[PDB]
């Protein structure tokens, strides 16, 4: 037996070192979504221009690594819904990217944070 709630959550991924919006943020669907699976929470979110999302790992403000696993990568959709685990009352994660669009010879990596819109709640 287990027990699973939801509710979106929207969010801004912001450049390292200021507040301005990152060029990250346009690759993701918004909102996400906050997902209590059997009292663990995840952040649910949605890779757009997946095939370019080369490898992603998420840490709290703290530096705690934060577990990512895929739900489904739709290479029909070229999309890739990703799962985070967080815990209530996070407000930021700090992401560590590496973006290749092959066909431009771009290959980065970058450090950015995503703010959501009001702190991850207590679900029922
Ligand atoms: C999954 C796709 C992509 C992601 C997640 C992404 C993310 C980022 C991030 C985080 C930065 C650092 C500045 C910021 O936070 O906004 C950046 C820089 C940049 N990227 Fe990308 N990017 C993507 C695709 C592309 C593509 C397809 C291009 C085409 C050229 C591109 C061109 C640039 C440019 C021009 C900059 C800034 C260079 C400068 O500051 O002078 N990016 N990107």
């Amino acid at each position: 037996m287990s027990q699973a709630t939801s509710q979106p959550i929207n969010f801004q991924v912001q450049k390292d070192g200021s507040s301005e919006k990152s060029a990250m943020d346009d690759y993701m669907q918004h909102p996400g979504k906050v997902i209590k699976q059997n009292n663990k929470y995840y952040f649910q979110t949605v890779l757009n221009n997946a095939s370019f999302w080369k490898e992603y790992k998420f840490y709290n403000a703290n530096n705690q690594e934060l577990a990512t696993t895929v739900v489904n990568d739709n290479k029909k959709a070229d999309t890739r819904t990703i799962n985070v685990a967080v815990e209530p009352g996070y407000k930021s994660l700090t992401t560590k990217v590496h973006i290749v669009v092959p066909q431009i010879n771009y290959n980065h990596r970058y450090t950015t944070h995503l703010e959501f819109e009001k702190a991850i709640p207590t679900l029922a």
